[PDB]
């Protein structure tokens, strides 16, 4: 009765309890909103000038410009199928297992795309596409302290300032800043607690290059969810050979208030 | 059915937020009045000088200066236009807009002048005018932790001590002031916790250059105003069109009375 | 007379206070469960992708793939014999000495194969012959805390990462990591406090060798016993002269979900 | 019409708040007395020795020198002369202000030369004049904190070191001693609020050098008054035109009992 | 008429404060008990080993090795003899002080050998004899931190460790740890506070070489005591001449468990 | 009437406030007696050995050996003359002033000597005389930290510490130990706080040379005060002019028990 | 009022009781079983052997072989479209009517495939295609009695025998044997009644060449339904028109558990 080839009986036994896939982290600091139509916001971008004059002379006018920002919604949508013979062995079921998977990858996709441009037409220029004009450079392939403090300059230079703001980086930038001393001999290193430079930080996968990081008010980011999830499923686009295709759209638009808010630094 | 034509019926949807464009802040510890006429107040700037003298010799006469410190109303105003159709059809209400638009780009445009000299001539001498006669260099483009001494010996040294002096410096010499130590790896650095050296800083924006920074006791500086903040409404002109114009007015002069209290850091 | 020799009826003690063996120390963090024929999990290793279009535009139809681990049964046994005088005149009760080693020299013999793969050619792969084909080199006889935290950024690098892991050195280990300093004139060092980097190290002697290092989520192996520790008396083998023969019989295979969650340190 | 050499009527304001002038400091923790004739005080100096002999061996004779220390007035005073009319028409009281400048212009200057010496013949002898023999150099533009202690040692090698001491030094020299290390790597500078090595500092501006700094037990000087302040108001002196002169006098002089209560470093 | 030779009737003063001699210290740890006949006590020395069968692969039987530690009754003496006149004569009551002079001599005899091992025969084993086989040199004149923390390992590297070790070092040696850094440029001594190495430490002169310092738990060495310290006062030995002479008595054991709990540097 | 001849009414004014020779320190810890004729105290200085022996062999009767030390009245004494017209005519009471002068200058030339040895014959033997044989180079002007701990082991490293033990140095090795580093990254001085090595230290400059210090168990030194201070008039030693003369005379020696009590430090 | 263009009273009866189409005939003998998943079915091979000892002999062991038999899901479906109109005037509920047609034709297909296979890709082997292998000439256009038992005595000689086999054949084939003789001059013909050879055969045309014979027991045919004969009713496709289609799927494999139970005819 040995196991070889004459007690064949092992077969698969499948237990069921599936290795899911590593999915990135998110974001949690933006606002956003539920609406309908078109929408406008009135934007100031303008002021009066002082003027210092003799006496009896006339001063003049100075009036002040004006500008309003936009948001129109740009679709998205993930779809899949699935065929006949899947459908009927499907071990943990083709029907829920797709499901929430195509959610699971369609929200992470809104996420990154809002944080980073996508790299396609017709879609909406993230927050890296509308600041990346003044990209600061780091001289090195990742980010001494010192740059670190010239991101918080060059918000600061610009009078835009909430005190509550935070940096954004990948892991792989986050392991250096864990290993680099702050200073030349002083005790501590940069990235201490939860901190950086007495602000927070997020360390998200999202940012796909190694020494990119990002820095701003982040309060004032607005994105414009016309609508929810649809997740309609269909089954009379592939009928002929029995089929079931699943697809889920939704439309939204990113943009910012003030274009300084948020600095971009990129490694050299 | 699309959305190019053939549903020209979208909305464009307005929301009221209205958001005023980046601002900067002021700086207040000084010292005013409120008067009329020319001003004047006599200021001694002599002394006698003591003699030793043997056994019966005559001593010596010796005569002390005087001066005298003056100031005179220099004008500044600032007006703008609203026309009639402007007016009627507002989303936010058009005259609140240019009425506190007029009256924050005044109040934050007298104080800068009043800190850096204005560049047109008939406006007032600010600080920066009459102290940068002398003049610390710095030998760099920022401020080494000991120049930082050298000016609050500077104004020690002619014992023009009060124990409530402050430093002035731009927003973006702040950021030179954190990722800077000390010394060589003390563990301490230049800016910390909002004092330096001791002494309070203010961190405002108005210094327009790089790594000027200034020191001193402020109160004792002096501002002069002969009326507040005047508010005419005027309609009588452009009264063939019915669009009224806004515009406001104000007197104001400034003058220190030691001119060694103050000092002034020159980035060079 | 004397008690050199024909004068010895003086007693001789028999305390009954063994020394012990001086084994090593477990690990127990882990994961298993009770099997029967051979075992495939499932597991996900491709995701959707989302496509961006405008109006009356279809969405390209797009699909992940799929995977599954294995696990098969290899034996590992223990036996030992006894006799029969043995038993009948034992100091302490003999049969549950040797049953005691039996048990508490099989567990240990399972806990190091589970790490480091035993030698034989029948034996269950151990974690290190897993992950061994990504191993970080460290350039010394040990490693420094840069590598010390370089492990664990090329595990957060792929989301693989949980609050709570672990690190896992050879006894030997310990002692350089308390002998050296992180950074050069900063005080601390590396092993402080009962942890290393904010995680939790275990200082077991499984590990053979010197400087190999181990880190990551400690959750994410599974070992498959597939009957748990039975034990046999086994009275019939040495009948001829009544002698029992206790062995101790077990089979069980171990495999871990996501490769991307073990890092090996290898020194060089 | 405008302000024209024709439209003037506007008046001076004249505000009595006198400006004042930037004086200097002194000291506190001497002693003196009202005095008459001339003063001689005796103070031994050397004493006797012990001697060791053999039984019924002779003893032999020493000896101990003595001294005193004499005290003689230097004259010193000034004056100033007021025309008629500038009492006739005259802002504030003139005679006041004159009055109360030329009591602490000659408070001051007696305070000044008798801390450090006037250059003058026929003036009297000041601190530094007397303990300058001995001075100690400093090999550099500023003292370093091994003569700071040196200082306190040369004084203790004469057991003439007491419990109450304090440092002095010129303003100018205060801001280098802070920014300055005590040690190469410790964090720590030489002056600390209000303490330099354990003692005070007064920190005037009498001393007019700038590397110049005086220690020791300052209960050791003695100055003597022989008459208070006079202020004596002369009309006959400048009838002619009715122009009044005042006067003040004062005499005094300043010895130290023991020389060594003070040591005196200079730069170089 | 002299103080000196032929008139010299003074007396010679005695005084009966009798300035001791000086001791040393002793340890205060291990465990003991008191016993009449010989003790052997039984020690695994040996245990199965595991083994991966080819499917249909008998498993080997493996035996252990079993082992056991002894004590016999090792006899010390120690006695002197105190002769009439000496008796008749003595400033201290003699027999006062030579029976604490005995007793205080065996006490510390014993603690001295049952440490370090008496050189000679017929002697008990000492501590140092079984251990000084292996013995980790120190490659100086004393051990440094690194060479001190190879204790540790030794003793870890053999699953010996237990939470309440200590280390014993000489006294001379106990200075040259208090005066030296455990790193380069940290403040931070070795024999820091009470403790060494997170571990206590016993200074004492019990081990007569310079740099031996022992480590190791010290609870896994036992002794026995056959019988208490008997005074034995005898007179009928030497009654030829009247005399008292002492006689002490004591027969004891020592043993050691584990001889990996024990570990032994020696400076070379 | 100037101050000429022509003055020469002015009177010298005499004050009889005079002023003190510094003198120096004195020691605090020691122990001392009044007594009468020659003295001597018994010390034992052997102890009795042990042996360990076989099963009937006896144990060898062995002896121990005991010391006496005690010492003899050494004289010392001091005299000074007056003569006759200084004795009539002198501003304070002249033989006060000697009388009060004669007991200090005696009192501490006594204990001047008692710490060091006078440098002639028939002088008692100070404490450096006896334990400047086993002195203890420093290889520098200065001794550094590591010779302050050296002292305080070579003391205990014979068994004769004891917690109450105290340095003694001259004063300007003080101000060395204030301006230096024991290890040049920790803080602190050697002089640190009232402490040196944790034990207190006494200053005084009996000490003469620079760099000499002492340490170990004070109250291990006694004094033999055989007289009090003696105090003698004498007129007849010289009456041929009617000059008095007064002597003062006392009788001492000093001897320490247990002579490894202190060591020396004599920087070589 | 004849019947004429005169009357018009008679209208079409049109009874519902529909015709049929004529269709050939099944089988309905073998097996079948509703699964899901991939499928395998294990079988035997040989067995043990017996043996018979003597009084006192051991029994021997000899070993049994095992294998399996493992069908996939082939599928096949049929499908016909509606129209609109067809829908409102159908006399009978024409989706009614045209499910029937749809469900027996799928039926019988699959019967005529299981049999003899279908000629074409894709398409499940059927039972002549598993056996045809060896099959016994005919030599001429039909067989005679001696291959009719040559049919059965090839099967029973393999035992797999079982009363209730069956002839299978193409009704031209029944007709043959009914119109010729067993043997030249023997009364009985070789097919009469129910019977052919004492066994009874089916007489159906699935068989669609002429003289293929095939014979065995048809209870060794194994089929797997692996879905319900499930009806899909479409209305997306051809919805502009409103027409609907039925459709119907399944998915089956036939395989037969003993290759030897069959034998075919395949005349020439």
């Amino acid at each position: 009765g040995g196991v070889l080839v004459a007690q064949d009986y092992r077969a698969g036994s499948f237990i069921e309890l599936l290795r899911n896939r590593m999915a990135l982290a998110g974001v949690g600091v933006r606002i956003l909103q539920g609406l309908t139509g078109n929408v406008d916001i009135p934007k100031r971008t303008g002021a009066s000038t002082m003027y210092f004059v003799d006496e009896d002379v006339d001063v003049t006018e100075s009036d002040g410009a004006f500008g309003l920002v936009g948001m129109t919604p740009h679709t998205a949508g993930v779809a899949t199928a699935i065929t006949r013979r899947m459908m009927q062995q499907g071990s943990p079921d083709i029907e829920a297992l797709v499901r929430d998977d195509l959610l699971t990858s369609l929200t992470l996709g809104l996420d990154k795309t809002a944080l980073v441009g996508h790299s396609s037409p017709s879609a909406p220029n993230g927050v890296r596409d509308l600041v990346i004009g003044d990209a600061l450079p780091f001289t090195g392939p990742f980010a001494t302290f010192e740059e670190l403090v010239d991101l918080e300059t060059a918000v600061a230079s610009a009078n835009a300032d909430v005190d509550s703001m935070a940096y954004i980086y990948n892991a792989a930038t986050s392991g250096h800043f864990k290993k680099t001393l702050e200073f030349a001999g002083v005790s501590g290193t940069i990235e201490r607690g939860g901190q950086v430079n007495g602000y927070n930080r997020v360390k998200s996968n999202q940012i796909t290059t190694a020494g990119e990081v990002a820095f701003g008010n982040w309060s004032d980011v607005v994105i414009g969810m016309w609508s929810g999830l649809d997740l309609r499923v269909d089954t009379s686009t592939k009928a002929a050979s029995d089929g079931k295709v699943l697809r889920v759209f939704t439309d939204i638009d990113v943009a910012l208030r003030n274009v300084e808010s948020i600095k971009w630094g990129v490694p050299a």
